[PDB]
């Protein structure tokens, strides 16, 4: 249908609609409010008049045009070709499931701990802190700990924050520290100094999170996307092989 | 020159070179190492064979091709048109200079201070801290300050970091705090409590930076780019006006 005429010539809703369809992302031109339709019609007419003026200035013979049009024409055909190939790719339920089942033990959230620490240079300093805190529990142990860390900790990274280290996993830090911190019960301190390259630590564990299993439903779309893409690449490279072999090719 | 033949047909270095010129970003095909040339020739032959296969499958009549080619053809012409317009745009030295001179007082780096503070709830607590620090100077004033902030400051945002606030300007915070902190000399404290909505502060100023003038040479390219772009938009929109007026347009 004709939504405008320009120097006598009809502009359809069809051509306006097709021009803007990329930008509309699936919303149909016809469903826009009258004033949005009108703005898009104006914009399209302006595009149309710039085209007429460009031809009037013979810009279709400009090599900036013909060379880029040659390029676009080849690139669009190659893309349509690879798109027909993409449309033959389907991963059935069983492959998706089968990939999950095969990798089940890698679809996990790793165990974490939330802890504070106090660092000091000497085994005996660490025992004395341990002493000062012996027999205390819960939020009282926590407050006193942090106060001791601010007071006596030699770790510049945390001393000021009451020894806070936040949540962390086993990948994160040195095993001997990691070992003691995973072994503790929540709300408790290392009753023996932990020895590292940094010195002697006292650790207070606030919380823990056990290794968690990720479920198939959580990851299945991701698995499918990744299998489709791998399959697409295999089919495309195979094709690229059939065509090359097939041809007689000499390098000069 | 012929770098390969494919089923008898010659492939020039010219067409390979033109195909990859976008990706080469100005480096000439001819200057690449032999093994890079060869890989690009292979890639180009593969592109060529996919084109031949696409035509064999009649994909040039596919509407996924013809409709996108119609779109590309219009979009490239419009771009060549606006590119010829872009090429007529020049800002002479005098406009660039003139814009700088006109806005000289906005091309400045604002004054900054680097300070610590201690916050307490009561004017008298603030005087007593001021007391404890009276008569101290330099790095000794600094250490004692930070220790007092850790000890007695009621600001959770900084208390733990010895009251550190880092570098900040006048836009950043409440004027009454800002006022006192800009007035101080480096290495000194507010000898009178500063009153805000948060309570009573003692401020130690570590450093200052005076308002700095940005020089023409620092900003001149930026000014030019921005003037060229504004001018481009003016010329393009004017054009868009000449064309529209010029036409006889009826909206249905």
């Amino acid at each position: 249908a004709t939504v405008a005429t320009v120097n006598g010539k009809s502009i359809s809703d069809t051509e306006v609609s097709e021009f803007f369809a990329p930008m509309l992302r699936g919303q149909d031109f016809k469903t826009l409010p009258d004033n949005q339709k009108k703005a898009l019609i104006q914009q399209y007419i302006m595009q149309d008049l710039i085209l007429q003026d460009a031809k009037k200035q013979n810009l279709e013979k400009d090599p900036l045009y013909t060379k880029e049009l040659d390029r676009a024409k080849d690139a669009i055909l190659v893309n349509v070709y690879q798109e027909k190939i993409l449309n033959t790719i389907k991963i059935d339920a069983a492959k998706v499931k089968a990939f999950y089942d095969q990798n089940k033990d890698k679809y996990v959230k790793p165990a974490r701990v939330q802890a504070k620490h106090i660092l000091v240079a000497t085994e005996k300093e660490a025992k004395d802190i341990i002493n000062e805190l012996k027999g205390l529990k819960g939020k009282e142990l926590d407050a006193k700990f942090s106060e001791l860390a601010k007071e006596k900790s030699i770790d510049p990274g945390s001393k000021n924050q009451g020894g806070e280290l936040g949540w962390f996993d086993q990948s994160t830090m040195v095993k001997p520290f990691t070992d003691a911190a995973f072994a503790l019960k929540n709300g408790t301190i290392t009753t023996t100094p932990v020895k590292t390259n940094f010195g002697y630590h006292v650790i207070l564990k606030e919380n823990s999170q056990a290794k968690g299993q990720i479920k198939f439903d959580e990851v299945k779309q991701g698995i499918e996307n990744g299998l489709k893409f791998e399959e697409f690449k295999k089919v495309i490279n195979q094709k690229g092989q059939d065509l090359l072999n097939s041809a007689k090719v000499e390098y000069k």
